[PDB]
């Protein structure tokens, strides 16, 4: 109930494949600040599953290392919102993609918006897409984002973005 966009027409099985965490943004700063901040996470691939769910694969800096985590995201009635497991009843919100170049999704927590919402601009290939960043950047004024991070193709090709 803060993210007012969500895409009508989501063919999930078309989001499959790899992506790079190019850009990402959040509501308060403590959440992404340092490499080891909680929602500092790097999406590496989308396996849409047969049930219609989506397995998410992502690296994250924690105990000194770049650590994989598998996150599975369960269907809901809305095609574009999926519920994730961990520490509250969750949403992954998919905002916009063309399937083939970029993909915009946020990640909130129904218990605590202005403190949980984190958003990401994903891309299919390790290069900056201005127009994706365009579309990312223009979708988060309706949102109270307070930190923005951008990464460059080299950091995209490395573990945990350096
Ligand atoms: C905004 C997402 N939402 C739950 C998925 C926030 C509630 C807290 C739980 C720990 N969220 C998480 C679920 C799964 N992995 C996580 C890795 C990190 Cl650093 C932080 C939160 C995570």
């Amino acid at each position: 109930l803060i993210v007012t966009q969500t895409m009508k027409g989501l063919d999930i099985q078309k989001v499959a494949g790899t992506w790079y965490s190019l850009a990402m943004a959040a509501s308060d700063i403590s959440l992404l600040d340092a490499q080891s901040a909680p929602l500092r996470v790097y999406v590496e691939e989308l396996k849409p599953t047969p049930e219609g769910d989506l397995e998410i694969l992502l690296q994250k800096w924690e105990n000194d290392e770049c650590a994989q985590k598998k996150i599975i995201a369960e269907k809901t009635k809305i095609p574009a919102v999926f519920k994730i497991d961990a520490l509250n009843e969750n949403k992954v919100l998919v905002l916009d993609t063309d399937y083939k170049k970029y993909l915009l999704f946020c990640m909130e927590n129904s218990a605590e918006p202005e403190q949980s919402l984190v958003c990401q601009c994903l891309v299919r290939t390790p290069e900056v897409d201005d127009e994706a960043l365009e579309k990312f950047d223009k979708a988060l004024k309706a949102l109270p984002m307070h930190i923005r991070l951008s990464f460059n193709p080299t950091q995209l090709e490395e573990q945990c973005h350096i």
